[PDB]
């Protein structure tokens, strides 16, 4: 029945009309200084860049999205077949569905049978946290992909706006949760869910021993409008309510802007409505170490291994066209290259107190 | 007649097309910061608060609307009844009618015969202090509804465009309010009605010994609207003027700020087209004690109880979603949570020399 | 044929599409602090002011605009018998015409007939000063219709795309003016026609003793806009250059603070595209003497003598509104009412050096 | 094979929707300030200035398009003739399908023949300098048509999207360039070529010696999209990729601005979506030397000898209207005029470090 929950967000996602609904990533303020003698050849542009303790072949990665049932799974599959041929690291979906039933475990452990070498993330939920997932199920959920790392997602918003929904976010969690990191072998990263991290919550997270962060901002996959159509289909009065919050949460731009700053040595995934390889190279330049992809992805894999085989080609394309045109031979070079930020972007980091000097200092 | 008058005002606000008309709150200047992770669970959340001497479950109040006439009072009568029910203060409409005909008085009364517990709060406006009201007035209005308060109502813009309109607002007006707020055992507040109080207007209220204040700014129920309505209707000159005059006034977020920065010690009601729980967490958040509203709650009254109970159900649902997602466990944590301020309601507070780091200090 | 000209003017000006057309005054940029309680009454409110010499009702003119034929003079009839009864000042159109046409005289000396009271406002073109007239045209100007005041306008723009305009604007024109003013017992006052004074202009009139400016800035009567149809009318290549400068020119708002911050002790009338009372309160507020109005007076002239009369009872009813609904008991006090500035008017004032707390205390 | 592409492009850029498209140059944040009393004469204006060792009779040049086929060199012979008349430089499109192929050379040679007074300036592409050109060939390039300037042309982000296209611009190029310029008789203009020169490619290009830039900023013909309409007929998957592109590079306005600022003694041609003699006369008020233009001229050239003698006249007509309106006697007095810059334009300088009063010294 969580079961039907993963099939019907999946079909939502996949089908209806919710990517960047009434929101915005900011990214549209963001431009990419164009320089008319680069400096450089487009072939010896190289995209290769660390992932904790491997190397990748692109700065993208596939964020979390599915797992429960088989057809969850052959989706699973086909995504972590071509992340494994382009070298891009894959999260997958929460595995919490996996930890409650044994029939769901294997839509999870296909993602690394078929792609053995790229990093592999885990997922499980906060509000598990608070309800007794501890050290046992963080291990069973890694081993059950051989994981490089556990994603530990954030949807308070989601949760409120969701029909069965569990909002319990106590500061509680977060001791276990560092706990819970001194007896990992791998790394914890704490992503949002569309709704983006704000520099109050990255500080937070910070004093807890969290130094991994995907933004996951407004603008892209629109949780809480997946949730208000669920409500409307039962005609579940929350759905009127959700409708006014369609626009709520940080910006991706802006949410990238506030991690970099206020934690200016975290590892930074910047996500949420990441759409284009354009996207992905502003993301970076903004101050993310790497770029994050989740909805486009889905769709693509639903058409088949080719559409996102197809898909990424251009992803990887249109980012080397980014880096060609700002100069950029390497990813580094990227994170360092000339910006211009503009409108609401602008006025938001200066109400924020983000002092562009030093800001320009700490992405680079 | 004035009796008709209570009537075609009810009637144009509930069915005409005045919420909002050419005007704004300047509310989508304000962000709320999204936590993340908020440090909270919902079900812990508390959004009782103080109102004068009583508390009340929700930081919301139903402003002064209607009363006259006995289908006047049966709305009147739904709204106290639901009020009650909530733990939530409510206002009623103008009672000069009532002071004026003994028949009218009923359609008051009732609000106190079903509504035992709750703050009251009576309402006579301005012109009728510098007609000749005084203390007894002001008595015999508290009394026909044991109120908890008394509300006096500046409609100097209504005033000025209706009919039938009387814009007197000497200063010896004043002289008379703080005189019979010696002799009153309520407290007083001022209220506008749709177009907003300024800093100067408050500064002179206060000036006079005025410490509670309802702005009632723009962006809702527009009055000016509802007069050229009435012109339009008997013919009259005025309306071509009215509608020059449609986006006349202090946006309500802008007055919320000018009233808590000029008088940083005032009870304040942050009230004109507040719509939505989320509306009233920004109208709080911004520097109010609490959200007033008036025209939707009228609406759902006069589809009925049932209707007005859900309203309210989905108010405080909100208001709570709000209060959940900014981390905000009760509501002087929402008070002093994380907000962006952008567009044209910055540019208000600037020009306007608010300085935006004492801003923050005294709305905390 | 000047003479037809003429004609043609009001034709296009009272019939076509060229009332703001592309243009605008950037008075929606200027808001007028609303008061809640304005500390007067409507029947107090005192709207006389100086002119020159004598007193008038209301801080509005009507501006230049007509005569020159016998059914100009009809209009020209109208206005005045109704300014007269109003006691408000009025500009005649340029009497260029009846300095050449004897014919043309009556036309212009009706005014005078029928309005013996108010100010009368002579009126010839700058290009006329390189081209020969001098101190005895001015003089026949005046005593025409007695007047007392003449004004010069500025028409560079209309003149470069005029089919058969007069672009001659040398410096000696000035010198020229600046001795018949030693000469000429009335005041000379330099006005625009839809383009605006800048600050560089109104600095310039000054240093040769011009000290009473009109600002008629763009956003209301296009006169490039009125040539341009001219010039499609008679298929002149010109009429697509005239497109590309629709928007050319010192918007109205921008060119009352342009002068009065230069020239702060200028006696200054706001003019171009003043519609309504409250356009005439937000000018005179920002920092005009008085407001202008040419087109709308002409329209409903040619209406008649009671729709004109109608028209300046809606004018004065709304100037008078927003004196009431900022507190202001008289034109002094409304030149001093508290204001907004916002949007391109203030990146305008900005980029321009136009200090604000200097403008503050300047206007007043 | 090239002589096929040079068909296409001028076809693409004559006839499909790429003039704009999804960009913008911002000249519309320039506002050019008016002037009432202009203290000159239409007649007085003069519009010569200095082109290398020539004086030409119009701040304005055609910039580089075609040539390679003998329709292409009937195009240019139209443009020449034109230009020689007027007085205006010419540039003569990429002259390497004339290196390649001598059946292409009389199709640039026939612009000398039929304008042997007026400045010629010759055309080749930046990669063709990594890939075996040199002095030799920039010298043939020149005697072809013995041109007193030779244009390099900048278009990486034309060759990144360019189905067959070569993104090479290592830095030898300039080491190559910066040793040609010392054997050449006649200077070196660099120009983009729709994507706009940012101030670090101007210093960089100025640190190899470089003097002379031409902006070719975003908001005219936009190249990226014509090469999108190559693949789109050629089904080539790229095509998407550059759609999400069309707003990429600096616009013309800010590319002015920069090159201005970071070189202030460069000799500086703004184009890029010029299209009026107004746009012209804001390019050179805001820093540049001489306005440029090409696809308004290749339009008016295809339709006629007779149609783009009107062209030019309708541009310089439009130019002094402009001049004449600022006050501006002649070319030198344009580049101080007063403008006011406003909106993104405005947040581009601050962003980008320009100090506007330092700007302001330095366009002059
Ligand atoms: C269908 C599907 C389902 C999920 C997701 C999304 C999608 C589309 N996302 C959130 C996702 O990883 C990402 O953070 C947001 O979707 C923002 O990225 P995009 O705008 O989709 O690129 C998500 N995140 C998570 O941490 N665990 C989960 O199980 C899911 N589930
Ligand atoms: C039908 C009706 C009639 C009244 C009002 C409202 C409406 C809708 N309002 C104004 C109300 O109290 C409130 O200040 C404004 O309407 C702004 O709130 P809303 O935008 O309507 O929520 C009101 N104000 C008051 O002080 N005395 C009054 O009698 C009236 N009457
Ligand atoms: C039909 C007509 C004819 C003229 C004008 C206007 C119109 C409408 N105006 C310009 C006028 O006085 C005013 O400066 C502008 O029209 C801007 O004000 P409005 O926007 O029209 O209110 C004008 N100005 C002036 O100095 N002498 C002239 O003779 C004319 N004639
Ligand atoms: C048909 C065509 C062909 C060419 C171009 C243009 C056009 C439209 N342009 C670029 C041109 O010179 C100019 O920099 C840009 O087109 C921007 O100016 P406009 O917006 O077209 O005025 C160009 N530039 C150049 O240096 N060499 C050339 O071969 C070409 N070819
Ligand atoms: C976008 C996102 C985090 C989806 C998971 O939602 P959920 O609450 O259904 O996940 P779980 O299965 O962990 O409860
Ligand atoms: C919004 C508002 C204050 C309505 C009452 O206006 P009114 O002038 O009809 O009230 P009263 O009956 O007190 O004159
Ligand atoms: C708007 C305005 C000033 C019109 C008079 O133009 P004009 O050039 O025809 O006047 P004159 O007859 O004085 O040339
Ligand atoms: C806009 C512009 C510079 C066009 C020349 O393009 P190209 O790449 O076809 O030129 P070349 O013939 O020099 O390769
Ligand atoms: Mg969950
Ligand atoms: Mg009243
Ligand atoms: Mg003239
Ligand atoms: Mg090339």
């Amino acid at each position: 029945d969580i079961v039907n929950r993963k099939v019907e967000h999946v079909e939502i996602a996949a089908f209806e009309n919710v990517d960047g609904l009434s929101s915005s990533t900011f990214l549209n303020d963001v431009i990419l200084v164009h320089q008319g003698f680069p400096g450089i050849s487009f072939s010896e542009i190289n995209t290769k860049t660390k992932f904790f303790r491997k190397e990748i072949s692109v700065p993208v990665m596939v964020t979390g999205m599915t797992g429960g049932r088989n057809e969850l799974g052959r989706i699973n599959k086909i995504i972590a077949e071509v992340a494994e041929k382009f070298g891009i690291p894959m999260g997958v979906g929460s595995q919490r569905v996996a930890i409650e039933k044994a029939e769901a475990r294997e839509s999870f452990a296909i993602v690394r049978k078929v792609a053995p070498t790229i990093p592999i993330i885990a997922n499980l939920g906060m509000p598990q946290l608070v309800k007794g997932y501890g050290l046992k199920e963080f291990q069973d959920a890694i081993q059950m992909i051989e994981a490089d790392a556990i994603a530990v997602h954030l949807n308070p918003a989601q949760e409120v706006f969701q029909p069965e929904g569990e909002p319990e976010y106590q500061i509680y969690a977060l001791e276990k949760l560092r706990d819970i990191s001194k007896e990992l072998s791998v790394p914890i990263i704490v992503k949002e869910s569309g709704n983006g991290i704000s520099m109050e919550t990255a500080k937070l997270l910070y004093s807890y021993g969290i130094k991994n962060f995907d933004t996951s901002g407004q603008g892209g996959t629109n949780w809480i409008a997946i949730e208000m159509i669920r409500d409307i289909r039962r005609g579940n009065w929350k759905a009127e309510s959700a409708k006014n919050f369609l626009d709520w949460g940080v910006p991706t731009a802006a949410s990238i802007m506030e991690v970099r700053y206020s934690v200016p040595d975290s590892f930074l995934v910047g996500s949420g409505g990441i759409r284009s390889g354009l996207d992905a190279a502003k993301a970076i330049a903004l101050g993310a170490d790497i770029a994050g992809m989740a909805l486009p992805v889905l769709k693509s894999a639903i058409e088949g291994k080719e559409s996102l085989e197809q898909f990424f080609r251009k992803i990887i394309f249109e980012l080397k066209a980014a880096m060609m045109l700002t100069g950029s031979k390497d990813v580094d070079a990227l994170k360092k290259t000339s910006i211009v930020i503009l409108g609401k972007l602008k006025e938001w980091a200066e109400y924020r107190g983000i002092n562009l000097s030093i800001y320009e200092k700490v992405r680079k």
